[PDB]
């Protein structure tokens, strides 16, 4: 039951999962002024040469792709990391409009849409161990503005038709994650959390300062998509971002001047 409306929204979501209201709440704002460069944070190391895509699934929330984790196949190291973080999946998160869709912000900036690649922590075995522990799970986020064309987009683009409404997938095989990366890997991170229920605080979040560019029918091609189940009242998959949370005892760090 939960979601992103008037009556199932972020507000809400406290009532079922009290850690909404917790000390280490994702998103937030990246206030860039009093974000902190730290000197000793090494590059991000991003492995996704042997990335094996398997499928694309729309889950009620986004569209998702899942790919091979049994092996260190797809893999960030280095940044803030101390450990060797193994892909699972991405998804990403829109507006219903150009100005709005991110969820973390820059200087109070929205973006049109935020992709998060997730990764957890070989060191605790399986997903679901990881997403228990406080540094289960390393997420990259990367802004998307609406601009020129993202090329190594399109393929996802062209499938989400085939994945319209709550609980469809499709076989999604050969996709190349490279192809959705700015040139630059300059990033800011700080420890929090999911930012949809069960809203577990085991993320170590890097957001990218770059943003990449997606067309204007890219993003609109997002919007088709539906929340609900085929058979059912059709209602658009939009606005799935929740709105940034209180920073309290928390230090961004930047891993540039
Ligand atoms: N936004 S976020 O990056 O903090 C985030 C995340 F870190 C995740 F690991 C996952 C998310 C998710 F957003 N999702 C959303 C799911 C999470 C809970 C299970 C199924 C219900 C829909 C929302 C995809 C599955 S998931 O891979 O477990
Ligand atoms: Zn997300």
């Amino acid at each position: 039951h939960w979601g992103y409306g008037k009556h199932n929204g972020p507000e809400h979501w406290h009532k079922d999962f009290p850690i909404a209201k917790g000390e280490r709440q994702s998103p937030v704002d990246i206030d860039t002024h009093t974000a902190k460069y730290d000197p000793s944070l090494k590059p991000l190391s991003v492995s996704y040469d042997q990335a094996t895509s398997l499928r694309i699934l729309n889950n009620g929330h986004a569209f998702n792709v899942e790919f091979d984790d049994s092996q260190d196949k797809a893999v960030l190291k280095g940044g803030p990391l101390d450990g060797t973080y193994r892909l699972i999946q991405f998804h990403f998160h829109w507006g219903s409009l150009d100005g709005q869709g991110s969820e973390h912000t820059v200087d109070k900036k929205k973006y049109a849409a935020e992709l998060h690649l997730v990764h957890w922590n070989t060191k605790y075995g399986d997903f679901g161990k990881a997403v228990q522990q406080p540094d289960g799970l390393a997420v990259l986020g990367i802004f998307l503005k609406v601009g020129s064309a993202k090329p190594g987009l399109q393929k996802v683009v062209d499938v989400l038709d085939s994945i319209k409404t709550k609980g469809k997938s499709a076989d999604f095989t050969n996709f190349d994650p490279r192809g959705l990366l700015p040139e630059s890997l300059d990033y800011w991170t700080y420890p929090g959390s999911l930012t949809t229920p069960p809203l577990l605080e085991c993320v170590t979040w890097i957001v990218l300062k770059e943003p990449i560019s997606v067309s204007s029918e890219q993003v609109l091609k997002f919007r088709k998509l539906n929340f609900n189940g085929e058979g059912e009242p059709e209602e658009l998959m939009v606005d799935n971002w929740r709105p940034a949370q209180p920073l309290k005892n928390r230090q961004i760090k930047a891993s540039f001047k």
